[PDB]
């Protein structure tokens, strides 16, 4: 009992109370100290911008919470890192993904043996601001098989009017953290829990591209890695075109990760060749560069241009970035074994689709079938001939029904055989006469279909507002064509 | 609402006026919902963001 | 007003999420007075929370009720139970079969 | 085989599969997918043949792949058919392997390492194999590489042009 | 104030090895963790941090005692089961299989 009171009393007098970290209030200050340490992502460093500029003007110091949520490896942790340097209060983070018990987050009744207060209490014991910058990270992944959920105790954490007095088990004591700062990561909004997920405001980290990922490259990558292994710019010169090359082949990928480690690696095996190696200067080439990473783990961009007849490019809104699934139809049987007969060739969908998508498809195969009897009753190919069809798994559930209209501008090309234009891109949803329906998730498609040489998207017109919304360079070559009913799309499609 | 989020925010009527007009535009057009919550978020942003314009 | 003595009562709200549902009861504890005390029992399975525990097990606590009641030191506060439609209900033993012995208005005296 | 060839000379009727193997589904899908392109490449390649368009068919592919590579092995199937749709032999010692598209563009599969290895010991001799996995044919260890003759593909239209000169 | 409490494992390795740059070897981490407290996992990753560690202190000893020249190691057979805070703190890397012609070799030699 006297140890553990020991334990006790160190831990009730450990923590702040009152002790309040100063916050520093130059805009001037903020504005550098952030652009110069993070590249792009305007509309977070707007909204700090935002934030410091109510707690100056409304008085005195407060705090908030805030989620963002993007594509992994894109910066989230760091940019908070840097965020809590230049805000000044004290930083602190900790995993939450995969835990079940509240035990960790809620520290344990203090009989027990293994009793310690909660993880939030030891920062507390160790970032002496008693408003110090928490940042949870991938709540969206948090462990929820068990039965009783540790959310209900995030949402008793997260929630203002309960954070003034929030109770802590090892110590039986309300706490306010009202002050402390809140932010969380996710890489996709809808797993996390809806009682949570409205308590607060959302973010989206974007997807950098190839030119401004060479930029971040090329200032935040190459000096770090060097300074880390130690070696100086006298040794490792590295052109802006070989890292082109290691981002065109050896890494395709949305996020910051893999071309970090892989110019690691190089970097590393050239500190390794100056050790004991001739050169005292290393100066990666093209054609060295294999000797540092070997033989490209990438070299098709798209799979083949497109068959005439069959198939079409698709852009999809996956989990993790964008992508260009292909949809691939093909016939399935003698289409005339009875020309006088009257029995509908069936479907067979593919692609281990859950149900909506495989309605939506059905739905789309009688528009289609009807569009095609509509404008050429002569035509028969597709009532009197059976045809099987796949669309590849990856899509984020959400984005199924998107693949509609694609599929079909799918049938009716092989219906007449007419090759679809070359990289032309196409998404979003019909509505039976068709009639085209807003979409989600547009940043990251229109990222990748520039990624993939793309030249004439083709968009539900509703849904303009956000394709406005891009940066202008983004912008460059692609040729949308905003539309609303689908015959539009036959046109285009087919001129 | 509005008055309440502006003394969340310490800005006084005299230094962000919202013309009604604006703000049926904002219902009827930004976001549409039997509830009022979104509403609120939007309100507030707007507010937040006319702080920062007149820091 | 017309027979003295304070009574309690059990009460529903029901509608669309946000409608203020929450904050309103908050205002009438402030305008009839009585203490507030917001408490969401959301997916809620552990039915001991409600009732305690033996009292021989180490780690054992009464129950939230008695803990909230300690905290408004009044005998007639004004709970605020939320979300009961969403308790938790499975194989574990379900805690909605226990509210209703704190529910039940005559039983709940004893 | 499973039912005489002509028992409808007429007949509209499918040449149903009955496959077998304790399958996964995966495996269906990627069966079910070889399975029309056999169907497709024999219209546009022998448009006499019929054998495939109305036989009902039963097939053994037996299990013991790890799951994730189960469909890497269609394309095998996708000669098997061919070969008992025009009565050939399958040419001697050819393993093959890899995914394949509607197209017959065949698809990169992983663990190569395990398979060449495994292979080596059988006999076999002229392997065929993607060509976007062919990279990591020239990563293995040379002695592996050493003996077996080796193919690179991408449309499997080739394929068909190797094993059945 | 325990009998016979000796400082914990560690620095028994540092009477064994009588210097202060051992190559500790923590081993089979994948399974560690999920105790009666959770982890010690917490701790460990003070180890772990220079600045912490570099004034690591025991509770059999008051003082604190550098080891900043130790070269501490890790092993898993797999890196999933190990918790990410330590995770990122360190680096992997994945081990092969043997060929046949030279598990003989080792077979031979050992
Ligand atoms: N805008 C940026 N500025 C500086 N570094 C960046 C930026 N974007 C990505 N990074 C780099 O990406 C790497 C990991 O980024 P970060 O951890 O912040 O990504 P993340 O999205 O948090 O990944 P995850 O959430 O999946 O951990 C860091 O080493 C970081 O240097
Ligand atoms: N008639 C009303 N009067 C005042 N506020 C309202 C009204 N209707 C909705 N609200 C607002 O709705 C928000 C949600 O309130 P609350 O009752 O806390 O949530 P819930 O809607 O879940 O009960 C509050 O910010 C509140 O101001
Ligand atoms: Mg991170």
């Amino acid at each position: 009992e006297f140890n553990v009171t020991r334990n006790y009393l160190d831990w009730l007098t450990s923590i702040p109370w009152g002790k309040y970290s100063n916050e520093n209030l130059d805009l001037a200050r903020a504005q550098a100290v952030l652009e110069e340490d993070h590249y792009g992502m305007e509309d977070v460093k707007k909204r700090i911008l935002e934030f410091i500029a109510v707690s100056q003007l409304r008085g005195s110091t407060q705090g908030k919470i805030l989620c963002f949520y993007g594509p992994p490896g894109v910066g989230k942790t760091s940019i908070a890192r840097s965020i809590a340097r230049a805000l000044n209060r004290e930083y602190f983070r900790f995993s939450v993904g995969g835990m079940t018990d509240v035990a960790e987050i809620k520290g344990h009744r203090r009989t027990y043996v293994g009793a310690m207060p909660g993880k939030i209490i030891q920062c507390l014991k160790k970032t002496k601001t008693e408003n110090p910058l928490i940042l949870i990270d991938e709540v969206d992944k948090i462990g929820r098989g068990y039965q009783g959920d540790p959310s209900s105790a995030l949402l008793e954490l997260l929630d203002p009017e309960q954070n003034a007095n929030f109770l802590d088990h090892y110590l039986d004591v309300p706490v306010d953290l009202s002050k402390v700062l809140f932010i969380c990561t996710a890489n996709v909004t809808d797993t996390i829990p809806e009682p949570l997920r409205d308590r607060m405001e959302m973010i989206n980290v974007s997807g950098y591209v190839a030119q401004e990922k060479l930029a971040i490259a090329e200032r935040y990558l190459v000096p770090q890695a060097r300074a880390l292994c130690g070696l100086d710019e006298s040794k490792a010169k590295l052109s802006s075109d070989v890292l082109t090359l290691l981002i065109k082949q050896y890494c395709r990928e949305s996020g910051v990760r893999n071309l970090q480690k892989q110019v690691e690696k190089v970097l590393r095996k050239s500190a390794y060749k100056i050790v004991s190696g001739e050169a005292e200067s290393v100066e990666v080439t093209p054609e060295n560069l294999q000797d540092f990473v070997g033989k490209p783990v990438f070299t098709v961009e798209r799979m083949y241009d497109v068959t005439p007849p069959g198939v079409v490019m698709g852009l999809a809104w996956t989990a993790m970035g964008g992508s260009t699934l292909f949809v691939e139809t093909s016939l399935r049987r003698p289409q005339d074994k009875d020309a006088k007969g009257d029995k509908d060739g069936s479907l067979e969908v593919t692609g281990q689709l859950g149900e909506v998508m495989k309605e939506s498809a059905r739905i789309a195969y009688t528009f289609a079938r009807a569009f095609l009897m509509q404008h050429a009753p002569a035509n028969d190919y597709l009532v009197t001939s059976h045809i099987h069809l796949h669309v590849p798994e990856g899509a984020t559930p959400k984005d199924g029904p998107s693949a509609g209209c694609t599929i079909v501008t799918a049938l009716l090309s092989l219906a007449m055989g007419r090759p679809v234009r070359q990289n032309l891109a196409m998404t979003g949803e019909v509505s039976l006469t068709g009639k085209i329906l807003p979409v989600g998730g547009i940043k990251e498609k229109t990222i990748a279909a520039k990624r993939a040489g793309v030249t004439c998207i083709v968009l539900p017109a509703e849904n303009k507002k956000d394709f406005y919304d891009l940066a202008a360079f983004i912008t460059e070559g692609l040729e949308v064509h905003f539309v609303e009913h689908y015959r539009e799309i036959f046109d285009i499609a087919f001129p």
